[PDB]
């Protein structure tokens, strides 16, 4: 059909792992009957049908991904909220209203999925209408918004949204004693996935957000310019992989009602962050205490250089990790962090602000 949208065509930018060994171009080599503009779930899942040829899809105003029909139970779910964006694909969002509700977008790299890019879209995290029982211990969510699994690799995340948004966890029943929950995690990637670029994105109201491995030598992401608005934990949490993580914003509060802010960073096994220049503005952490953004599990690789904690320059060198060492291939300009570089990344970040 027809292009609308000025940006579509742009591949992911030089810095970030999405353009190591190998571009993140998407659909960008698409042909004109192979451009879209798509209103609902069929006529997504239509244009997504051109399979591993380059494709433009355009997202117009909001995709219900249960296509106005209520998931009847976990089957029902499990069978129609999952779309598979193949590969050499670009999702980007037309306006600032562009969005998807009721579903998950999954980048599966069973089929060799490689060279995705998601865009200028809000997607709010899908309700799991039949959580599973655990072992004497609440209830377990099951859907993702985003999960980038199996050896998929060369995705650009950029000006994307997820929230709990109408549904928040302040919403949640109780049954038989125990919290409701229907929300599972954010963004998920696993399964020696690799080469992902995460920018001006924002995950606003959430629990476990972002979980990286679920591997030895693989998962290389980079978030930049990102924030993470009200999110309880993981921004991101990893094992198996080396994050960068530098010019972003998270802001919290330790006290949250809803979201209460437990940590940003979690080091698991053969897990490193770099983090650099990150804003950090989170009420009721006292400075004594900053080290809490830090949280360690099995992992031991951890630095930082340049990041603040409300207001004020952080000292997260002695939290207990060893420096990260391995080299970052491509080159970066790490800004340093203040109050104005802090509030232009906040009126930049999710969709609807390309």
């Amino acid at each position: 059909a027809e292009l609308v949208s000025d940006k579509a065509l742009e591949s992911a930018p030089t810095v970030g792992w999405a353009s190591q060994n190998g571009f993140t171009t998407g659909g960008a080599a698409a042909t004109s009957d192979n451009i879209y503009i798509v209103t609902n779930i069929s006529e997504f899942t239509s244009a997504l049908s051109a399979g591993a040829e380059a494709k433009i899809i355009q997202i117009k105003g909001t995709i219900d991904i249960s296509g106005g029909t209520p998931y009847t139970d976990f089957a029902d779910q499990k069978a129609r909220s999952q779309i598979n964006i193949p590969a050499n694909t670009t999702v980007i969002g037309l306006g600032t209203d562009a969005k998807f509700i009721n579903g998950s977008l999954i980048i599966d790299g069973t089929d060799g999925t490689n060279n995705v890019i998601i865009r200028n879209v809000y997607i709010q995290t899908p309700i799991d209408v039949e959580p599973h029982y655990e072992k004497g211990d609440g209830w377990n969510a099951e859907w993702d918004a985003m999960n980038i699994t199996n050896g998929a690799h060369h995705v650009w995340i950029d000006h994307v949204t997820i929230s709990d948004g109408n549904f928040t966890d302040d919403m949640y029943t109780t049954k038989d004693g125990e919290t409701y929950v229907q929300h599972d995690g954010a963004l998920d990637i696993k399964r020696g996935s690799d080469y992902v670029t995460i920018s001006n994105s924002l995950i606003d109201q959430h629990d476990k957000t972002m979980l990286i491995g679920h591997d030895k030598g693989k998962l290389h992401v980079t978030l930049f310019n990102n924030v993470f608005n009200r999110v309880t934990e993981r921004a991101p949490r990893v094992r198996y992989g080396s994050i960068h993580s530098f010019n972003n914003v998270f802001k919290g509060d330790a006290k949250d009602p809803v979201y209460r802010y437990q940590y940003s960073f979690g080091i698991g096994t053969s897990g490193s962050v770099l983090s650099e220049g990150n804003s950090f503005t989170i009420a009721n952490l006292s400075a004594s205490k900053a080290c809490k953004v830090v949280k360690k599990f099995n992992g031991s690789i951890f630095s930082d250089n340049g990041s603040v904690l409300n207001g004020s320059a952080v000292d997260l060198s002695g939290c207990g990790f060893s420096a990260y060492t391995s080299k970052i291939p491509y080159i970066y300009d790490v800004q340093p962090m203040t109050t104005e570089l802090a509030q232009s990344i906040t009126d930049n970040a999710g969709s609807g602000k390309l």
